[PDB]
């Protein structure tokens, strides 16, 4: 990752979000 390691956080991130609370059922 000599130059991917922002721009994978970034689809890190897109999910922890859009899961952070929807998970909990």
């Amino acid at each position: 990752m000599p130059g991917t390691i922002k721009e994978n956080i970034i689809g890190v991130s897109y999910d922890e979000y859009r899961y952070r609370s929807v998970i909990k059922a």
